[PDB]
């Protein structure tokens, strides 16, 4: 019936930032977690979250945050010589201990303190990072492979292309430009009136599918030049098998794991317990729900696969059996190792570039970060607009800028794992200094919870 | 202030004379390149500023005279003729008509010109400027394709001998990175950023600010090599080897034929139809400037430069301000004769810059269409036509049937473009004045055709 068809959607809106963030992780975790590591975490989390999960509309899945404080502890173990995937583990038993104790005590009462400004900043960054990796992939493609006169004739291409290839850079740097492009163009398209109603919202639906066949297509009929590919296992296999197998020894996989990291990898599990509770609040707003995701987290950190968090009576079950489908056609994903292969990870990134653009659509702070390049009679008909003065306005964007900036500091800095508590920090900025610089009349306004 | 007045227009004039340069000397074995046009563009802007009766005409060069030159040399190369020196009796047989139009006014011409040819004239052309950015790139592809091994021992002294490691992709990338550029730039002009003086100010530069970046782009780009544009050192022709300057008639290499010579009069008459209908699109006294435009593209042809047009340009777009017209015209006139001494600078555009500025001219010539809007009517909904007179007073699918008869006009010129018979494509496209006068009233009623043919 339409179950089916409604399947495709959520399957389709789950899997392309799957794959794109499976390719992320393999390439910064130096593919110890890959995509078929991440899609059979979804699978076995989108399965559990549909048969004895509170609130279906929740589709658990990696993000962006996620993948940062991925990033930031990888960093951490390499420089002081840690087994990384060994230390997730000991990360995911203190997060099973961390979500014991909230189960114990009440955890609702700290769910009022996060406001808009906050998830604001927070979204924000996000949208940063992913046009900063974006852009940054494509520097080291540049570089990799530069624009040269002469070439060699035969370089190896067993691991990997040893030296400088002809047109892979510029090739890589169209495929990118023209998903962007074809993923804006159809969203663009999804909001206009130009087909029937029931094509227009069709199209507009699938617009990342379409962009990524197209491009994949492109690339697929040029035949001779290379371009890096999505490295995907044939079967149900770790993505390097070398380094890790499934179960995760917690005692250390090829040296001993000393006592004293066993012991303070509390404080990241605190980190991801934030970073969670966060994006939480940005999607979901439940503490069951919460309960039920980070303990899955916390198991699946044991057997290598990543955590995930909660992004967004008859008619319950249909959404019950629809996220059952949903996962288990998303597990079944890996098996279709033949066309994942195909699948250049220009495109992936061209779609990462996508969403962190349109992620700030809704952004309040990249409203009125554009509201400072207008004359003050151009400004829309807002509530923060005709009851506030224009500096003072453009005082709080300048000092939620400063955060930001602070924030991107932060992460760029060796010190990359605090930065949850960084961000966390800006609560009782807004709870406490705000009020001594502005107005509380101002703040209601320009810190809405509508 | 005048100095700083004249800097818009010119560079306004000056991008589309060096773009249609490139092109002309492409198409035409550099016969007529950048030197010749840019020539050419100096002299009648001088003319005709210190004797046109309306200052408010530029005098260039522009997409129709550029089809007809590129029909006229491939006439010329399918027979045994010289294509320079039938251009010299085109221009004796142009200034023959100049003679013949002073006895006889041709005001009664004006009137049977409507909206419907000039419309169909505008997409056409379009069309055309699309098409022939489209064709080059793919011409680049093939030169140069995507290869895994290149032989790097290949002479480059009259051009690349072989395939070029990653050319074609650069060339690409620079074509679409001056086109999104430049839309861009006009999507700024008409927003609410910034200063309004300063909005005013990039909106109106935004064809050479496009230009210098994607120019600076390749610049710093140090081995990879991109096709340049051809300028000679100074006051030179562009192929010296094939004509000079004082082309001679009756004959530079070979003997011109008396017959030929004979029937130089019909390209003289499809060339002035060209003419007259692109001065009507500038339009919407006048004879004197008319021809005074033609007397000078005729008498240019002697001396191997190409003729021009009419177009109109605004200065934001009494005896006093007239003869301030006189001196901008004069001094933009005299200015684009000096730019020929710039080889530095213009021999380092490369001409994928041109040709993204080709596709932005020939995108954004579709603004005003009317035919243009109602092909885009033909997808949307009945309920989504806005509230125009051609739809309120007229049937959808009305509409529909007027637009598709002007889409098969337009797939007709299309395919007499194609044909070699191209040289009748102006003659085909009078043909669409009776088509309104005659057929269409016994479709349509006069209603329809007075709602959808709009005067103005
Ligand atoms: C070559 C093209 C020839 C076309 C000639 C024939 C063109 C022609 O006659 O239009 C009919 C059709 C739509 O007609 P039509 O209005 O009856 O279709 C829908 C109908 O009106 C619904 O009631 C509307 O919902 P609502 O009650 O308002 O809520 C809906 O609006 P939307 O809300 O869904 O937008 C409408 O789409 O449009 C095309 O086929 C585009 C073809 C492009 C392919
Ligand atoms: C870049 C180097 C120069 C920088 C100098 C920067 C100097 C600077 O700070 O200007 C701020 C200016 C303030 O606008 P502001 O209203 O004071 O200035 C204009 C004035 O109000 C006019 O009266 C308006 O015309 P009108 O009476 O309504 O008809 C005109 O609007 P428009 O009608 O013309 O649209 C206004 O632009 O605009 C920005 O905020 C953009 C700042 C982004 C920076
Ligand atoms: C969505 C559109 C984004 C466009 C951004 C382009 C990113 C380019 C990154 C260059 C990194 C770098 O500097 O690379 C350095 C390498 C050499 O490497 P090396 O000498 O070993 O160091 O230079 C090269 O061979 C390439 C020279 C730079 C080419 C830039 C092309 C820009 C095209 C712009 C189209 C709008
Ligand atoms: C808005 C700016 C323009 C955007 C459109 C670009 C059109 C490119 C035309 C390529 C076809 C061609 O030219 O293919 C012809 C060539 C030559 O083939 P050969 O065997 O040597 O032929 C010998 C006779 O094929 C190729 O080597 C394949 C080149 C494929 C390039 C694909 C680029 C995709 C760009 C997508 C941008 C969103
Ligand atoms: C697998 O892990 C080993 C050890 O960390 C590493 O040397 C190798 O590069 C990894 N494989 C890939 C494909 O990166
Ligand atoms: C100049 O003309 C000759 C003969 O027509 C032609 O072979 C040559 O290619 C032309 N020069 C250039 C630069 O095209």
């Amino acid at each position: 019936p339409q179950v089916l068809a409604a399947v495709i959607f959520i399957y389709f809106a789950a899997l392309s930032p799957a794959i794109t963030f499976g390719g992320l992780l393999g390439e910064k975790t130096r593919n110890q977690m890959g995509v078929s590591e991440l899609l059979i975490s979804t699978a076995v989390q989108g399965i559990l979250f549909a048969l004895l999960g509170a609130q279906p509309l929740l589709v658990v899945g990696f993000s962006g945050p996620l993948l940062v404080f991925e990033e930031a502890f990888f960093s951490f173990c390499e420089t002081n010589g840690l087994e990384y995937i060994v230390g997730r583990v000991w990360i995911g038993f203190w997060l099973i201990l961390l979500v014991v104790l909230v189960v114990a005590f009440e955890g609702s009462f700290l769910v009022r303190f996060i406001s808009r400004y906050t998830q604001e900043i927070f979204s924000f960054l996000i949208s940063l990072i992913f046009i900063y990796e974006t852009f940054s992939k494509l520097i080291k493609i540049f570089q990799d492979h530069p624009l040269q006169k002469t070439y060699n004739y035969n370089v190896l291409m067993v691991p990997k292309p040893q030296g400088p290839l002809p047109n892979t850079a510029l090739l890589s740097l169209v495929l990118m430009a023209g998903t962007f492009f074809f993923a804006m163009m159809l969203r663009k398209f999804k909001n206009s009136s130009y087909f029937p109603g029931k094509l227009r919202r069709v199209i507009g639906d699938f617009g990342v599918p379409i962009s990524i066949l197209i491009m994949v297509l492109v690339d697929f009929f040029i035949q001779d030049t290379y371009t890096q590919k999505l490295s995907v296992p044939d079967g149900f296999k770790v993505s390097n098998s070398s380094a890790r197998g499934w179960v995760i020894h917690p005692l250390g996989l090829r040296s001993e794991f000393p006592i004293w990291m066993m012991f303070a990898s509390a404080l990241p599990a605190l980190l991801v317990f934030i970073l969670i509770f966060l994006e939480s609040q940005i999607t979901t707003l439940f503490h069951l729900d919460l309960l039920l995701v980070v303990g899955m987290g916390g198991v699946a950190a044991l057997f290598g696969m990543p955590w995930l968090s909660a992004t967004t009576i008859q008619e319950v079950k249909e959404q019950r059996i629809s996220g059952l489908l949903v996962a288990v056609l998303v597990g079944l994903s890996i098996l279709m190792e033949p066309i994942l292969s195909r699948i250049p990870l220009a495109v992936l990134f061209g779609i990462f570039l996508y969403m962190g653009v349109t992620s700030l659509s809704g952004i309040q702070l990249f409203d009125r970060i554009l509201l400072l390049f207008k004359p003050p009679k151009y400004h829309p008909d807002v509530p923060y607009v005709k009851r506030v003065k224009t500096w003072r306005m453009h005082l709080f964007t300048g000092i939620q800028i400063i955060c930001l900036a602070v924030l991107w500091v932060v992460k760029s800095t060796p010190a990359s794992l605090a930065l949850p508590f960084v961000l966390i920090l800006t609560v009782p900025l807004r709870r406490v200094l705000l009020p001594l610089i502005f107005r509380n009349v101002e703040l209601q306004c320009l810190d809405a919870d509508d």
